[PDB]
Order: C-alpha cells, then structure tokens, then sequence
C-alpha cells in the first residue's frame, strides 16, 4: 500500500470529501468506516452527524498535506467515488473518526480490509470510553 499526495477541494460530510488528486477533481468516500450523516441515510441530518462532519473538515482543511492510499481491491465504489483511507499530516482521518467515537467500523468487503483490525482496536477504545456516539 502506498501513500500518494493530493489537495483539499472541499469537505462535504463526515464520510466524504472532494479531492484533486493527479488532476482531477474526485469525490472520495473514506474507507471501512460509516459516521452519522447530515445527508442520506438517513432521517436527514442524524444525531453526531454535523458533529463528525465538522472533524473531518477542521482536520483536512487544517492540514499541510493531504494523502490519499487506496487499499488492495476496487478503488472506486458504484457511486464513481474514490475508495481510500485519508491522511491528514500523517494522521489517518479514518482512525481519528473512530478512535472519537465519531464514526462506526463499516460492514467490510474484502479484500479492501487492510486496515480493519486498527480500526476495530480504535473503535473498542472508544466505546470503553464511552464517546459521543458511544454516550
């Protein structure tokens, strides 16, 4: 797996940001990891939604560099968004969601599964912790 640099265009959700990456503006959805939504689904904006969506855009708009690693399987899902984990100065967004409480680990789909038992360990954390989602 390697890492490969792109630029912020936009947030657009917890779960979901606009990159340009080798040129092209592309929509991303990060990998193995489901926050509440203030879009669909569903019930509109659900509860630690506008939450988890204000961490992923503080994080990537404040970062210096933005990395993107695609994992070992499809790279783009049917909606023709990008499939990746996302990093922010080294810093792996997907694993801060959920190590937060903001986000839960996803049904996974192998063989894009390289990072699920990080994530499942920070997940276990923090629900010991009892964090936001897991209050």
């Amino acid at each position: 797996l390697h890492k490969e640099p792109a630029t912020l265009i936009k947030a657009i959700d917890g779960d979901t940001v606009k990159l340009m990456y080798k040129g092209q503006p592309m929509t991303f959805r990060l990998l193995l990891v489901d926050t509440p939504e203030t879009k669909h689904p569903k019930k509109g904006v659900e509860k630690y939604g506008p939450e988890a969506s204000a961490f992923t855009k503080k994080m990537v708009e404040n970062a210096k560099k933005v990395e993107v690693e695609f994992d070992k399987g499809q790279r783009t899902d049917k909606y023709g968004r990008g499939l990746a984990y996302i990093y922010a100065d080294g810093k792996m967004v997907n694993e801060a969601l959920v190590r937060q409480g903001l986000a839960k680990v996803a049904y996974v789909y192998k063989p894009n599964n390289t990072h699920e038992q990080h994530l499942r360990k920070s997940e276990a954390q923090a629900k010991k912790e009892k964090l936001n989602i897991w209050s």
